[PDB]
């Protein structure tokens, strides 16, 4: 298990936080020295959970799947709380057992019924660590709507961050001031799957990308991603969505 405080919380121990995050998820193999993980993982070793504390010290914990870095789930007290999917209710049967009670939330976890959930898209919700510190709070008692919100702040502040350095940076940027996210960050948000998967297929294609990803860069500027040279690889990206699950 991994953990993160808010207390005290600054750049760097956030960033030690994102690389112990990262650490957890298992891999057998790299490819283009991205760790790539694992196609399947059975029983309760598919869970990662994360012990996150607010700036007063409560805490949540937080349910990752560790083969995409879903986030399942969540215990706040006495209460589990689980995304209306499939797979957050396999997750059910092993993770949390002792709660006293399990909700279901009235939306699975993906960013498109969150945003609707939520009442406003990812653009227009500012993240950052103390966007964070909120979210915790807000989870800490059951309400829907406003859960919605934490969720999509909590999933890109510790998912997507450990999917991705620039993303880890912007948060990095928002230690302790909130912003949006920039157009960059939703854009590799949403395209993690996709660049996961034309990284795999490049190993066997010399590093040439099957069909490119367009991007938007850290200018604003729409960018066409082709091969393994980019930076978005060398540099960017940390974990490897397998194909398997494409
Ligand atoms: C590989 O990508 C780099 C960076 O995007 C680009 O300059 C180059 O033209 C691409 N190479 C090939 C062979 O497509
Ligand atoms: O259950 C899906 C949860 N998942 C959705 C991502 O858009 C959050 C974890 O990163």
């Amino acid at each position: 298990d991994v953990s993160f405080r808010l207390s005290g919380a600054d750049p760097s121990s956030y960033g030690m936080f994102i690389k112990d995050l990262r650490n957890a998820l298992p891999h057998t193999e790299k490819v283009y020295n991205i760790p790539l993980l694992l196609p399947s993982v059975s029983g309760a070793g598919r869970y990662l959970l994360m012990h996150l504390f607010n700036y007063d010290g409560n805490t949540i914990t937080v349910a990752v799947d560790v083969t995409n870095v879903y986030i399942m789930g969540y215990l706040a007290l006495t209460t589990s709380y689980f995304f209306n999917e499939p797979a957050a209710d396999l997750a059910s049967q092993y993770v949390f057992r002792s709660a006293r009670r399990k909700i279901t939330l009235p939306y699975s976890g993906n960013y498109e019924r969150l945003q609707i959930a939520a009442g406003k898209p990812r653009e227009k919700i500012p993240i950052g660590l103390p966007a964070l510190d909120t979210a915790i709070s807000t989870l800490l008692h059951y309400d829907s709507t406003a859960a919605a919100g934490a969720l999509l702040v909590l999933i890109q502040t510790t998912a997507e961050a450990a999917r991705f350095k620039y993303i880890e940076q912007q948060i990095q940027e928002r230690a302790y001031r909130d912003e949006v996210p920039s157009s960059a960050t939703i854009s590799l948000e949403n395209s993690w799957s996709g660049l996961s998967k034309q990284i795999q297929l490049a190993q066997g294609n010399n590093g040439v990308f099957r069909t490119p990803t367009v991007l938007v860069d850290s200018k604003g500027n729409r960018v066409q991603i082709t091969n393994v040279t980019s930076n978005v690889v060398t540099s960017n990206i940390q974990l490897l969505l397998n194909t398997k699950n494409i």
